């Protein structure tokens, strides 16, 4: 409320709530991803744990802006949580592709609300996703290309057993 | 690569690239410094340990900077390193006023690569400056300078007594 | 100092001298090794860790040269550090090809040093490169041919996954 | 005796028994600097310390040349030793200067056996003294070489100042 | 001697010494075949091992004939060691295939003395047979061709590949 709203714009708090939006719905994509790789007729038990800890670090993020959106005063306002963008997701090549086109697509979400900050001399607010949001995400892009360059690597002539390996040497813990 | 890098400047990695190799310029300086006091005809162990833990400091301040190259998607390019600037570095006064000399020359270079990351919107690259170097460098500085006024307050008209006592009561560890 | 210096000639001063330049010289170039199978496009976790140790170990071999130079009264003097030979490394067979070239000629140098010490008749320089050097330089090349014998074996028709399987069944760690 | 006697010369024999007299020389002249040092009107302790645990390292250096004389075969021989050169060693720089002269004459004589040695083509010896002796030789004197820097930074105008910091920071144990 | 001796025919006594022969001929193959896959251009480090173990087996049944043999108050009677049949070993397959031949020729000899103890009425020497030989044949022969069989499923169209992940996954230890 207003009794302590300082410095925080209605823009930025309009555009927290969308942020907030935009993990959820990450969230549950990474749901659907964990228990895709868990069906008996694809059964990749070291992608299904990468997906559902995903899942559980995005509702985090989640978590940690509506803290945060109470912290300045403002009010969190939800929105309908759009299905996920597949009801199938491939291979594991396929999956982490759809996943770091995830990824980005919130990075530029945090870089604009990050900029719109800056605009609004909020300096709080850029602390806020610099310190929580911004490193994470950078490492887990780099982690996922990682990912992705020995998934592409172990395609070769034999995907099923590349698969696999990757699986069990790289992900299974 | 193209496949993680995003909001990641051609400037930004060229200055990064540069900043390395200022950084193992730095700690090639401290290599030199260090073993010239462990000469025996200077013989001043805290001094040489001094800056020999200066030279492990910032070849760990190059690695910072190569990681973080390669999680934004940009690539390590390494140039020549040139030799250090004397062969023979004096008293501890002269070696501790060409640190900070030094010191203040990196500290502008960070200053600068903030400002351009500042300049291209770029939270990432300032975010880590700030978290890793900004206030590294400035204690580091203060270090030294308050060194700097205990080696001349011990100068007076007793030089070696004054460079002796300095290196055991304040550096020797 | 001539205040301690004996038996210890000009010539092997200065070829230690030039030993501690191809020693950080190699280092650095572990350094780039290293950093490069770090690349998102690369991401070989066990071939950059094995790289980066070499780069520390060449780097203590460069401080020990320099310690035993003051221990006999030489004079450390450096040089400008020649950049790595390659910016890319290529396949993890490619670069341990380049390892063992590196390491081939860093043994001969030391062979020659031997050589040098044995008709200068300078026996504490022949033990401290018998003791520090000569075996630790075989020890080492003997392991790096074993990887190579492994690279090559694991290439057949499937060069992706024989990448993969070596980087975590013998590196990784 | 014959009995195990092999590749064990005449010559290095006898050089062997004029080292272990030139170490028990040596042990005496440390036992006479250390109780100079602990006069009433000297009483310098840390100094006083310093030649007692040299006198017990030489002694020790001959002990280890009368066991390998019996490994090889060959038969101490004992000849009388010579007392020190002064009966009073003057300041602690003085007495450092002389110690150093001292141990560079034990050094040349490490230097002069091991030639025998390789002339006589005995490797044993030459190992001996390289593994026990010639780098435990060369750290004592870089010791005493960085000990003497120290010593004459702080003469100055304040002798006696110098003299008893040296003594209570460098050397009191 | 006559003295203990009792119940223990010349022709097992023969047979015994023998047998030792036989087993350290087996126990000098297997130190053959282990440092081959020492070799820099072959580097099976758990085939190493694996044959390594085995001629360390072999010394200690031979040791436990001779132990035997003295027990009974037979005299052991050593001959000349023949060399191995091979300088060098081929493939893991073509090492597992000779090593099961070699074994399968020490379990021949162990059950031609068996027989030959039988019908001397020989219990003692039967039972020490059975007791410590026999079975740990039998179990060592099945090992080597459980190993036979994987090296077969791994050769395929990718012997390489096979040869690594044999020794990665069933030998290194
Ligand atoms: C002279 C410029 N160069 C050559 C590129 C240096 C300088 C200093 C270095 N110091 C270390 C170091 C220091 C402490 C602990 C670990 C390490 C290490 O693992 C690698 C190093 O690498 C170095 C290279
Ligand atoms: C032959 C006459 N000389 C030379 C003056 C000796 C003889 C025996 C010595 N034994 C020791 C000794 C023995 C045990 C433990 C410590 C020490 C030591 O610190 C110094 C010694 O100094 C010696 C000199
Ligand atoms: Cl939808
Ligand atoms: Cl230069
Ligand atoms: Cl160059
Ligand atoms: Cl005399
Ligand atoms: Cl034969």
């Amino acid at each position: 409320s207003s009794q302590i709203r300082q410095n925080y714009s209605t823009e930025v708090e309009a555009a927290v709530n969308r942020l907030v939006n935009l993990y959820l719905r990450a969230s549950y994509t990474y749901l659907s991803l964990g228990f895709y790789f868990d069906r008996d007729d694809v059964a990749l038990e070291g992608v299904c744990h990468f997906f559902r800890e995903l899942a559980e670090e995005k509702f985090e993020g989640a978590e940690r802006l509506l803290k945060m959106q109470n912290q300045r005063g403002g009010r969190a306002l939800f929105q309908d949580l759009q299905k996920p963008s597949q009801d199938e997701w491939g291979t594991t090549l396929d999956a982490m592709k759809a996943a770091i086109v995830l990824e980005k697509s919130l990075n530029q979400a945090l870089l604009d609300l990050h900029a719109l900050g800056s605009a609004q001399a909020d300096p709080h607010l850029c602390d806020f996703l610099e310190s929580h949001f911004l490193d994470e995400e950078v490492k887990l892009i780099k982690k996922m290309g990682d990912h992705l360059t020995n998934i592409q690597r172990l395609v070769g002539s034999q995907a099923g057993l590349g698969e696999y390996l990757f699986e069990r040497l790289t992900l299974k813990h």
